[PDB]
């Protein structure tokens, strides 16, 4: 049990994802929204998203979260997995987080390559999100996607 380990757990303990939504970055229109804390490690979350999203050049994400702990460099590593193989990857940086703050994080997400159809993908995709303060691994969460 290292000091780094202990810190990560404290950051996790104080971390909460409050709400999120996703939008076509052209229409600016809602594809998905929720208040389920999809960041929660150790369970497979499920999420229903519209087949239409696969057709988007890019997706805009708004994400609201709280943190009792201060973070130097708060960032995510995300991966699409399809039947256990990684198709795509992203790195996003929020940076500095003030202790006891609530914050709304806007990102833009681009698809790199050709999409298999929804019917093939549905229930076979997992999105893995790793939450880091700099080099420190705080949490790893998984979401399975059904396309509807
Ligand atoms: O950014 C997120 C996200 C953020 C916090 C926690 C889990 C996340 N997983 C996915 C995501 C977002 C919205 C709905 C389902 C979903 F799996 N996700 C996402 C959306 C698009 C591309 C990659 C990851
Ligand atoms: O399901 C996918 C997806 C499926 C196969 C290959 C890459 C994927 N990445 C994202 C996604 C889809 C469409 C446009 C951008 C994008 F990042 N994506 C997605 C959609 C909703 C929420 C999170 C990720």
């Amino acid at each position: 049990m290292s000091a780094k380990d202990e810190r990560a757990r404290e950051i996790l303990r104080g971390f909460k994802l409050n709400w999120m939504n996703l939008r076509d970055a052209e229409t600016g229109k809602i594809l998905w929204q929720g208040t389920e804390d999809l960041s929660v490690p150790g369970v497979e979350h499920e999420a229903r998203v519209p087949k239409k999203i696969l057709k988007c050049k890019a997706v805009s994400r708004e994400l609201n979260f709280s943190s009792t702990e201060q973070m130097e460099k708060f960032r995510l590593e995300q991966k699409v997995y399809f039947k256990g193989q990684c198709l795509e990857e992203w790195f996003f940086e929020f940076g500095f987080v003030i202790p006891n703050s609530t914050n709304t994080w806007q990102s833009l997400i681009e698809a790199a390559s050709q999409m298999m159809p929804a019917s093939v993908l549905t229930g076979n995709v997992i999105i893995e999100t790793k939450f880091f303060d700099d080099d420190l691994l705080v949490s790893t969460s998984r979401v399975r996607l059904f396309y509807v």
